């Protein structure tokens, strides 16, 4: 599983 | 919607 | 890129 | 935050 930022503020993290 | 990234070397988009 | 869902209603759609 | 399944074969968990 490869860990995913996106940036809404702060980073959401996707596991 | 949001934009990720992730890396695995490059960078790994996701919708 | 994989196909995720989560549900919340509909599905959440990650590409 | 959501779960998230995908599958590649069996089910692939994202959180
Ligand atoms: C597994 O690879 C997972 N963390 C991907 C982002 S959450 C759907
Ligand atoms: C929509 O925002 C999509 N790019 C991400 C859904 S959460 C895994
Ligand atoms: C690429 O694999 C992408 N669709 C994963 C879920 S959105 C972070
Ligand atoms: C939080 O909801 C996490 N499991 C998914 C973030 S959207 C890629």
């Amino acid at each position: 599983a490869l860990v995913f930022f996106a940036e809404d503020a702060g980073a959401i993290i996707g596991l």
